[PDB]
């Protein structure tokens, strides 16, 4: 047996009245007893469907401006009579109470009244007793009763009706997705509680609660590697970020795609410039602005380590034009996302079957970002490279010629570029694009050392930056005997003026930005 | 805005301090309302206790499922006594108001994790409790809602007050609901995974829901101008967000992602192991079936500058020997599952060291991975696929390594995890003695490899995270001196860069398993 129980009555309480005529008329037909509060039973009376009032069940009236309505006895016998229990079934009987099959709620919009900008009071009027306790009683109740929150299942509803009711397992089903919508409103109600109800004095800039949750968006084919298994969720109550990337071609997303799609999208995001970011397994092959083109800052871009680039992820900070496409339809890539992409474009770039092709909702200014660690959780805000020190007015010129218009660009850029790349790192640039990158190094001169070699013949009169302060001058004097003309770097080392005396001795032009972008 | 307490609500899972809690409460003339165990061990005091029946008049029945879910019990809550109206209701029908609500639930997480049956755990569903906390607290202009034993002492001092504040009550209603979202949670999650799960099942739920509690604000995150928060998750089983400090200064952000880097390292070895890190990047891993202090030692050889202010993990007992040694090197962070008699007092030599005990792992578990939007979600790499046994690897050309060469061949494998890709581990005698570490070009890595491990690279053997994907990588090894390469394979160059290991004399084993991390 399936444990289909017949609907002969159900509790109906709807903050939201929408496709409630249409549920209500199909219930009616079949002869099922409808059992409401107020403005529920209004909007079904009102099409002629006959309605019980709760108030003749509970012989108690609605009372204090609609608070204390279905916290009553003889609405919840019926919701939590175990009928399995002979004695339950019975005590219903004592009582002159029935069951419910059917219980259809919906809470108060709590979270819709705090994000229109409403009154401290009208958001605390807003928090649903009656509502979530019929829910979670109707719920923990499952083997004898269905509960339904979201009028996207009352076709469903009309189907189990036809059915002769809805399964044991169907039931199941229903409980523990009103339970998912419970804990939601109830992650919604602590979260505003903490932040506008009751704020610590003074106020924290991290509060002593935190809760989320999330929705499945797809079960991926594996994580990291293959031996893991993973899933990639959505926020529905953030911004659209990548996890809500509209896909226009390719094969699946690997969890890979997605932590390398968002690192590019990040670094692409971090210049003002038209900026074109290539990341491969969360390292940079190459960044790149441009004041021509999207096209020209892919090129140059892909220019840093074409080689690394081959099977990369690229991400612009504009529209994907046709020119770029055609270009980045002669590289293997993985994974391409843009704000948009130019007509034509996406046709340019389906000719590849498996790249993946991605329209992402540009990223909003500051918010947090959370680490885990084993126990626990780290929230941090997001280096979003406004610092006192991230402004060049504010950049300190330790040593050398004041940089020109051309070269305060480039070290601006090299600068901005450094927070994208593991710590230690060294940025070397030249003409708005990274030329060599010294990436995620214990040691500083390790760093140094490898945007040397990486930069090859392109690195003598290009620009460099240190994500870190040089804590000896060795790392410095890589840089200055490759030939790098000016380099900029946080300074606030006891042993600063042994680095600027080595820049000095070198004539590199020496900036100290009292700032630091370490990344790991 | 003080209401002087009258009349209280009293139904609690947890009964420490409640014999105290009703003592004082009767002693200033409040009325005790309250059932089932809460009621009796009040009532055994010879405190009086007016019981819920007596309140609503209606017959215990369903197993006490509706005894609170009353409008007698209700009324009395959610009455907002700033309206004339709800005042004079009160009054036409009889019902007095609650000024104090005081209940607590079983944590539906202790619940599941008692190993109660699926009917024993919807049984425990708790309806009418959550129902009273969350109407006190959305009433909190009239109504105290006390959900932790911990404010009781709060209680009997606002009671000499002549009751609590407005500013009080709000802040208690958001405990409250922060109690009431973790109940549900709990529930939620239980019902994803146990009681309704997907046919067929997945290894991860349609619905995913956390929260945590602030453990600290941090001085900063990662650098200065970002502002932190340490959370802790207090249904998980411990780790480094509830390791006990025992010296030291506060500690930042960088040393709780070190000491968890470090930790996660030394645990990935049965052997006694110490990992070093330092900015999330290994110094220096290595094993020892002599002691704790030889395994320090030779992880701290490996590159003993970058060691200089790093974190240290030992997966055992740190002994005074290792103690000793630990305290002639700056180091902001130990980390250890204890320490030995007198280890400690050799630490705290150093002021600044921070000296913390925690809890050693567990097997499995989920990682979370935030992205713009939304969140990743993963099994824990636990170097535990069918590739990571080296009795399931393939020799692909060489000699078979010897027991002492296999012993390092799996160590530099096992250590190749907790390095960020593209990684090459240098190993030999249980120690690393070269590492290339988060390099776009796996050649690069091998040649940071050999570069850092110097005069120790010639006899030495070598792990790599992921295939070579041309055969440079491998011959920067071979030419180096290096006997011994274990690597996944899977490339469609791989008889390419195995012919190179044959020219070289080199014995080349391949996994079928890769260790990718970043
Ligand atoms: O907090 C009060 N919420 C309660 C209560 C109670 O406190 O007894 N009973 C029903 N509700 C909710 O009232 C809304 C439906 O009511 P109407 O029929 O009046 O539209 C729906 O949103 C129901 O959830
Ligand atoms: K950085
Ligand atoms: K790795």
């Amino acid at each position: 047996d399936d444990g289909r129980r017949p609907i002969r009555r159900a509790l109906i309480s709807v903050y939201d009245k929408t496709g409630l005529v249409d549920l209500a008329q199909g219930l009616s037909a079949a002869g099922v007893e409808i059992i409401s509060t107020g403005s529920t039973a209004k909007t079904i009376a009102d099409t002629g469907i006959p309605v019980t009032p709760v108030e003749q069940l509970t012989g108690f009236p609605e009372v204090l401006d609609g608070r204390v309505k279905t916290l009553h006895p003889r609405v919840h016998a019926g919701l939590l009579a175990d009928l399995r229990k002979s004695e339950h079934a019975a005590a219903l009987e004592q009582l002159g109470i029935e069951a419910f099959e059917l219980v259809v709620v919906n809470l108060y919009p709590f979270s819709q009244t705090v994000e229109s900008g409403a009154s401290v009071d009208d958001c605390v009027e807003q928090i649903d007793i009656g509502g979530p306790a019929m829910v979670r009683a109707a719920a923990k109740n499952h083997p004898s009763a269905a509960v339904v929150t979201d009028p996207l299942g009352y076709h469903g509803v009309l189907a189990a009706l036809r059915a002769g009711g809805f399964t044991l397992a169907e039931r199941k089903r229903l409980a523990s997705l009103a339970f998912q919508h419970i804990a939601e409103y109830d992650i919604a109600v602590a979260s505003w509680m903490q932040q506008t109800l009751a704020p610590e004095h003074p106020v924290a800039a991290f509060p002593q609660w935190f809760g989320r949750s999330w929705r499945r968006v797809a079960m991926l084919r594996y994580g990291e590697n293959p031996h893991q298994q993973a899933a990639l969720y959505g926020d529905p109550t953030a911004w659209p970020g990548l996890a809500q990337a509209e896909q226009l071609h390719g094969k699946d997303m690997s969890y890979n795609n997605f932590t390398d799609a968002d690192a590019a999208w990040r670094a692409a995001f971090d210049h003002e410039q038209t900026c074109v970011a290539i990341i491969k397994h969360a390292n940079p092959c190459g960044i790149a602005i441009s004041s021509v083109s999207v096209a020209d800052a892919h090129r140059k871009a892909h220019e840093c380590d074409p080689l690394s680039a081959y099977g990369g992820v690229i991400a612009a900070n504009t529209e994907v034009s046709v020119e770029m496409a055609e270009y980045v339809s002669t590289i293997f890539t993985e994974v391409i996302v843009a704000p948009g992409y130019a007509p034509g474009a996406l046709d340019v770039l389906a000719r590849k079957k498996n790249i993946r092709v991605l329209v992402a909702a540009e990223p909003l200014a500051g918010g947090s970002e959370l680490r885990p660690i084993s126990g626990g959780l780290l929230i941090q805000q997001s280096d979003q490279l406004d610092a006192h020190g991230d402004n060049p007015a504010n950049w300190t010129l330790a040593t050398g010629s004041p940089a020109d218009p051309a070269t305060l660009t480039d070290l601006v850029f090299a600068w901005r570029a450094c927070r994208a790349v593991k710590s230690n790192a060294i940025v070397i640039a030249a003409d708005g694009a990274t030329v060599g990158v010294g990436m995620g190094q214990v040691n500083r001169v390790d760093a140094a050392r490898l945007a040397v070699e990486r930069g090859g013949e392109r690195v003598r009169g290009a620009v460099a930056a240190s994500d870190a302060f040089f804590p000896f001058p060795d790392g410095l004097e890589t840089l200055a005997a490759a030939g790098v003309t000016a380099v900029v770097h946080p300074g606030g080392s006891v042993r600063d003026e042994e680095v600027t005396e080595a820049a000095a001795k070198a004539g590199v032009t020496l900036y100290l930005t009292g700032a630091r972008h370490f990344a790991h």
